[PDB]
C-alpha cells in the first residue's frame, strides 16, 4: 500500500479490469481495490463455473450464482404468520427488522436488484451473453453522422470482443442447438434471423467451455511479475472504498478514502487518474457519499447543484422466461434419415441410414451420432446423445421486435416434478425489454439508513414507465409465447412469466452518458469523464443513458476502452 | 509430478490434511492428490465463510453449501406430469434418465448422501462442531482396560483439538446464547448438562469467526518454501486418483493410479506409503475399483475374499430439526432488572437500571446493552441488540439421551413467511441419532454403471435397523419437542421432522476399524491399516464403527493421528 | 342459487370439488423418505388408497371425475351453452 | 376459484378467467374400457382409460389454442401470477 499511484481503480469487475487491462499494458502505475475477496482460485477473477466439477454437475451453479447476489433493498415485511405458539413473542407491528430498508416503497423497488461483492465481480458467475447493440439501443459516440459513429462502435466492439473472447461457434455441433436453430430459422424465414448467442467462452473439449471473465480481460495478477516485468499493478481485495476528495472547484479528485476491512484502518490514497467501476449501483453510491448529486430523498424542487441527473433516469429491463418440453415432431425430425426396424431392447432392432444420401436431412456427422446412440442406448427412447451441448440461439434485438432473445441453457434448480422431464427435452427462454429512461425513475440514498458496509443505503423509486415500455414488455411477452409453442409446449414449474423488477441484473443509466450535461441530462461525456472533473472516470452499465434490451456488458466494455484512450491521450505514465 | 514420493494421499479434506500436517512435519516427502480444485481463495483450503460478505450475510451461505454437495445416488424419477401439451414429446415409461442410478431401490436409499469435490473437502463449508465421543459410542483403542482407552482417547482428541482450534468460549457474551443456555440449564438442572457446542472457531472480532477448515491443520502450501525450507509437499488438485496397485499377496500397495483432469493423461505414481482420504463413500469406490470386496449387487453367498466387511455395516444417523421462535417469557427476561417507563418513541419514554444491585438477573454488561439497545432503538420492540451473537448450546450424548444435540444457528434459507419472524427470535434445533451397525446395511458399486468421473456407480442398500436405532430415532424427536418447548413454540415452515437419511453427512462405518478382521468384522486395525497391508492406510469417519450420535470428523482426525504415529513408527522418511 | 352462495361465489369452488370423484387414478408411486424410523413402510408401491391397478399413469385422463346426486353435474355446472357450427356436429 | 393468498392481494375486479377448449379427433386406440377383476366403489367393473391426444391436427391445434390465449389475452391484460398459461389435467 504505496500513498500515490498514477491510477486508481475502484472495482475488479469486467470493467474495472478493463481499465487495467488497458492502462497496467500502457505502463501506467496502477491500484485497483475491491470490496470482496479473492474467491475463484488461483486463477483470479476467473469464471466459478470453469472447474471440472461444475462442467460435470451444471445445474448445481445456480446455488453459486444465488449465493452471490445480495439485494440491494428490501422492503418492511408485512407477512401475517398466525400460527405461532400462544408462548412465542411477537411484536404488535411489523415492525423494520432483519435488514430491510424502511425507506423502500415496496411497490416501487427494483425487488430482483443484487450486488455481488467479489474479486471478478458478477462475471465470476454471468452467463457471458455478449451481444453488440444496435443503433436503436445505443448511446452516440459521434454525432451527426451515423457511418462515422457505426465505424467508431465497430471498433470499439471489435476490441471488446477480443477482451471477452466471444465467439458464435462454440455450440456448432450441438444436435440440440441446430434443432432449436433450424426450426426457428424457417419457421421466421423471411421475417428474422437467428445465429448462435455470442458468447464470452472458449470450447476446451466436446464437454468443456472455459467461460470468460474479469480474469480474461486481465489475469489481475500483481506486477512486475516474471510476464511482465516492466507493468505495475497491485490488487487490494477486502478493501472498501467509501470516498473520493473533490477540489472546492469541482475539477479535479484530489484523494481516495479506502477502509481496509481486514485491519480495520482508514487511509488515503492518491492518484493522477480515479476509475470509478464499482458497479451501477455503488458508484452512484460512492459518487452521492462523496457529495455529489444529493442524500435522501429527492425532493421536489431543491436539486442536487453537483450532477443534478446522477441517479435518474435508471432503465431495468423487462424479463420474461419460460421452458418449454420439445415437440414430438422436432425429436422425430432428428431421426428422420433413419430406417428403424424392430422394438428397442428386442433381438431384431435395428436403425441404419445411408451416408452421403441427397434425400437425407442432416449431414453425416448427425446421422452417424443418433445411429450410435439408438443402438447402443437401446433402454434410452431418445436419440439425442447424452452429453449433446445445449442449444445456444438468439433472434436479436430489431425495430419490429424490440427484445433481447436467449433460447439456450442457463444452470437451474429444477422441481423434483420438472425433474421427471428428461434435461435434453428442455429449453430455456428469456426475452428482455428495452425501458425507456424517465426523470422520475431513480435509485436515491438514504440520509439515516445505512447498508452493512455503513454506507447510505440505496433506495429506488421506480416503475417501468407507461406507454411504450409497458406495451412493448406485454407484445415481449406474447412473442416468447408465440416463438415457444414453434419448439415445444411450456414446462409446467416454468410457465411464461415476468420475473421480479431487476432479477436481470442489467440496470443502467444512474450515472449516464452525453454529450452535454444540461441538454442530455447525463453525469459522463463520451469520454466517461464525469463533467467538470479532469480525472475522474465513471465505468459500467450505470453509463449507458439509452433504452436497451440486449446484454449490457460488451457495451460498457466498449465505452471503457474509449474511455482509456482518452487518459492515454491526457495523463503522463510515471517514471517507472 | 515426480514419478516416486515417501507418501502419496488421496484426497485433502481435514482428515487428508491431517496425515499431511504430521507426515510433512516429520520430513516426509508428501504427495496430494485431490480430484477437486483450489476454490476458497488464496489460503488453500479455507472455510469459504470466512469473508467479510459471508459473516455480513450468512444466511447466503445456505447457497455455497447446497452448490458443492452432489447427490451420491438418484433413484429413477417417477413422478408423472401430465399438464404438458400435446405437442410436447413424451415417453411412455418412466426410463432412466437425468443422471439416476437404475441400481438404486428408492425405498433403500440415503437420498440425503451427497459428496464435495473441492480442495479442503467439506471442510470449506462445514458447521465446524467438534465434540468428542463418550466410551459408548467410541471405538476402543485399548482393549481390557477402559481407563488405558480414556487416556489414549483423551491425548488423541487434545491433539485433534489442537489442529482444528477447538474452543468453547467464542459464545460466550451472546445474549441469545446465554439466554437459551441459561434456561436448559435451569430446566433439566440435577438431569443433564448443557454447554456450549465445540467449535473449530476462533473469534476475531465481534462481528468476526474465524470458522476452522482443512488450511487451519495444514495450510496445503507446497514446500519446501520460506517458511519450511525443509519440508517437502506437494498437492496436485485435478486429479482423478483411480486405483490403488496390489501385490499378488494382498501385502503391500505397489502405486497409484492417477487421472489428470485438465491433460487428460493417466500416470503412476509410488510411495512408500498410500494413504486414502477420499471421504466415507470414495474410499470406498476407490478400494473397490482395486479389486477389494466386490463389484456388484452383492450376493448371498459368494462373499468377497479380500476384506468382505468392506461396505457393510454402514452407519448414518437419524437427523431431526426445527425452529423455534423464543417465549415471552424468555424475551421478558432479557428485560427483567430494567424499570420502563412510558411507551417507545414518546417524550417520556426511559429505561434504566441500577448497576451492581445484588437482586439483578444479570451482569452489568447485559443490562448496559439491553438499556442501550432499547434507548438507542426505540422503533425496535425486541431488547436484543442486533449485532448479538446466535446460540451455540448442546447437551452431549449421554446414555438417558442417547443422541447428539446442537440448539443453534446455522445459514438457512427462511421462505418468505418465514422471514416476517425477527432474526433474534429464532433458534435452529438439530438432534442427531446414532445407528447401530448391521451387516445388510451396504454401499456397493454397480459392475455396469459408472459415475460422473467413469468409475463405479455408488448405490446403497439401507434402512435404519430396527429395534434400538429406530426406538431411539423417536425417542430423538419426542425429546426435541419436549426441550424445544421451553424455549418457544415452532416457527411455521420449519415444524418437527426427520431430515432425508443421509442429510447428515456422518456416514460411517463403511471401511470399518477393529481389532481382529474376522471377529470384530473390519477393514482397518486400530493404525488404520489395511489388514494385510504393511503400506495401505484409510482416513475418515468410514472407519468408524459404532454406533454414534455425535459429529464425527474430530473422532476421525484422533485416529489419523494415530495412524500417523504408526507410519512414523515403521517408514523411514527419505533423504532430503 | 343459494343466497349464501350468490354472495361468496368462490366458496362455491368447493362444492364442486366435493362432488367430482376421480375415474381412475393409478398407482401412486411417490417416495417419502421423511418418515420416522419407527414408522411402518412397504417395500413397494403396492396398490393402494383406491388406486385403481389397471390403469397407465400416462395414459390416462387423470382429470375425468363423476357426480353422483340427483341433477348430476348439473347441480354445479358452468351454464355454458353455445351451438355447435356444422365442423363440429354430427 | 380457489384464489391463494398472493392472488388474493389482486382487486378482484381487475381478473378475468380465460379458458379455451380444444377439439379431440376421434381415434380407435382412444378407449375407456372395464377391468374384469377390480371394482368400483359400488362394485361395477372398474373403469380404466387408454387415451392421449392423437398426434397430427389435434395436438398442433392445441398448441395453437394456447398460442391463441396468450394472444388474446394479452390485449385485455398481463397474466396474474399463480395462474399462469397451462394445460389442465386430461
Ligand atoms: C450475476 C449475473 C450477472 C450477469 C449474468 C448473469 C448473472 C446471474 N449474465 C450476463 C450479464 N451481463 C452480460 O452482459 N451478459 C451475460 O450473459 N450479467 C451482468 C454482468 O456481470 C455485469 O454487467 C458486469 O459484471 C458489470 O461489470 P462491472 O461494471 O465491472 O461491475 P461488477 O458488479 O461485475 O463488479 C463491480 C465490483 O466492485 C466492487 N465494489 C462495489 N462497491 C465497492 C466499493 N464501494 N468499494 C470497492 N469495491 C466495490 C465489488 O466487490 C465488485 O467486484
Ligand atoms: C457439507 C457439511 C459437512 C459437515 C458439516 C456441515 C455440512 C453442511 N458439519 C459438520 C461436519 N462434521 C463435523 O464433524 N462437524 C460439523 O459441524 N460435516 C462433515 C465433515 O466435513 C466431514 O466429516 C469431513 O470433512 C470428512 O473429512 P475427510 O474424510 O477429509 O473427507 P472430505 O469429504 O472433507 O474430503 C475428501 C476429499 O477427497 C476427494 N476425493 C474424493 N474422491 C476422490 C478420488 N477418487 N480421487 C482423488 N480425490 C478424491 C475430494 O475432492 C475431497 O476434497
Ligand atoms: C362438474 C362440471 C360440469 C360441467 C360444467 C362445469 C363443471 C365443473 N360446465 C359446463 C358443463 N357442460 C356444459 O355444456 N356447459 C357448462 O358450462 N359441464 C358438464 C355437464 O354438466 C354434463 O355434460 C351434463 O351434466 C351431462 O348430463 P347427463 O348426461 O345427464 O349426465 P350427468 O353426469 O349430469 O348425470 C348422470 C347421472 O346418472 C347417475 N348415475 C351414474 N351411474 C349410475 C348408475 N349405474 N345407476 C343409476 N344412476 C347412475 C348419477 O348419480 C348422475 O346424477
Ligand atoms: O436471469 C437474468 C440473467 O439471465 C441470463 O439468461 C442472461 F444471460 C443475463 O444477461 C441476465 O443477467
Ligand atoms: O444438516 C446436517 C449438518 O448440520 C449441522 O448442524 C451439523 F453441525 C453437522 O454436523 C451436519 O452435517
Amino acid at each position: 500500500m504505496d500513498i500515490k499511484y498514477d491510477v486508481v481503480i475502484v472495482g475488479s469487475g469486467p470493467i474495472g479490469c478493463t481499465y487495467a487491462r488497458e492502462l497496467v499494458g500502457a505502463g501506467y502505475k496502477v491500484a485497483m481495490f475491491d470490496i470482496g475477496e479473492i474467491d475463484s482460485g488461483l486463477k483470479i477473477g476467473a469464471h466459478k463455473k470453469n472447474t471440472v466439477e461444475y462442467q460435470k454437475n451444471i445445474d448445481k451453479f445456480v446455488n453459486v450464482i444465488q449465493g452471490q447476489l445480495m439485494s440491494v433493498s428490501v422492503p418492511v415485511n408485512t407477512l401475517v404468520v398466525d400460527t405461532l405458539s400462544p408462548t412465542s413473542w411477537q411484536a404488535s407491528t411489523f415492525f423494520v427488522r432483519n435488514g430491510s430498508n424502511p425507506e423502500q416503497d415496496p411497490l416501487r423497488n427494483l425487488s430482483g436488484q443484487a450486488v455481488t461483492r467479489v474479486v471478478g465481480g458478477m462475471s465470476t458467475h454471468w452467463t457471458c451473453a455478449t451481444p453488440r447493440f444496435d443503433r436503436e439501443q445505443r448511446p452516440l459516440l459521434v454525432k451527426d453522422d451515423a457511418d462515422a459513429d457505426d465505424a467508431e462502435w465497430d471498433r470499439l466492439y471489435t476490441k471488446a470482443e477480443s477482451y471477452f473472447q466471444t465467439g458464435t461457434d462454440q455450440f456448432k455441433e450441438s444436435i440440440r442447438h441446430n434443432l432449436v436453430l433450424n426450426k426457428l430459422t424457417e419457421e421466421y424465414k423471411g421475417q428474422r434471423d437467428f445465429q448462435q448467442i455470442p458468447l464470452a467462452a472458449t470450447r476446451r473439449s466436446p464437454t468443456f467451455v472455459e467461460w470468460s471473465s474479469a480474469n480474461t480481460v486481465f489475469d489481475l495478477q500483481n506486477r512486475p511479475n516474471t510476464d511482465a516485468p516492466e507493468e505495475r499493478f497491485n490488487l487490494f481485495p477486502a478493501v472498501a472504498c467509501e470516498r473520493v476528495v473533490r477540489n472546492a472547484l469541482n475539477s479535479e479528485i484530489e484523494s481516495l478514502h479506502i477502509h481496509d476491512l481486514i485491519s480495520g484502518d482508514r487511509f488515503e490514497i492518491k492518484a493522477d487518474v480515479y476509475v470509478l467501476t464499482a458497479g451501477a449501483v455503488h458508484n452512484t453510491q460512492l459518487l452521492v457519499n462523496s457529495g455529489f448529486g444529493q442524500l435522501g430523498r429527492p425532493n421536489p424542487a431543491n436539486p442536487p447543484e453537483l450532477l443534478p441527473s446522477l441517479g435518474s433516469y435508471i432503465t431495468e429491463q423487462s424479463l420474461v422466461f419460460c421452458q418449454t418440453v420439445m415437440s414430438t415432431e422436432l425429436i422425430d425430425s432428428v431421426k428422420s434419415d433413419m430406417t428403424i426396424r424392430g422394438t428397442p431392447g428386442e433381438l431384431t432392432y435395428s436403425v441404419t441410414y445411408t451416408p452421403g444420401a441427397s434425400t437425407n436431412k442432416h449431414p453425416d456427422w448427425w446421422n452417424e451420432k443418433v445411429k450410435n446412440h439408438m443402438m447402443q442406448h437401446q433402454e434410452d427412447p431418445l436419440p439425442i446423445p447424452f452429453e449433446d451441448p445445449e442449444p445456444q440461439v438468439t433472434t436479436l434485438f430489431q425495430p419490429s421486435h424490440p427484445w433481447h432473445t436467449q433460447i439456450h441453457r442457463d444452470a437451474f434448480s429444477y422441481g423434483a416434478v420438472q425433474q421427471s422431464i428428461d434435461s435434453r427435452l428442455i429449453v430455456d427462454w428469456r426475452f428482455f425489454g428495452r425501458t425507456e429512461p424517465k426523470e422520475e425513475n431513480k435509485l436515491w440514498f438514504s440520509d439515516k439508513i445505512t447498508d452493512a458496509y455503513n454506507m447510505p443505503q440505496p433506495t429506488f423509486d421506480f416503475r417501468f414507465p407507461a406507454g411504450r415500455t409497458s406495451k412493448e414488455a406485454e407484445d415481449m411477452m406474447t412473442d416468447m409465447c408465440v416463438m415457444s409453442a414453434k419448439i415445444g409446449g411450456f414446462l409446467p414449474g416454468s410457465l411464461p412469466q415476468f420475473m421480479e423488477p431487476g432479477l436481470c441484473l442489467h440496470l443502467g443509466g444512474t450515472h449516464r452518458m452525453g454529450f452535454d450535461e444540461k441538454e442530455d441530462n447525463c453525469c459522463v461525456n463520451t469520454d466517461s469523464r464525469v463533467f467538470g472533473f479532469k480525472n475522474l472516470f465513471l465505468g459500467g452499465c450505470g453509463n449507458i443513458p439509452t433504452a436497451y434490451g440486449a446484454n449490457p456488458t460488451l457495451t460498457a466494455m466498449s465505452l471503457a476502452i474509449k474511455s482509456c484512450e482518452y487518459i492515454k491521450q491526457n495523463f503522463t505514465p510515471s517514471p517507472f
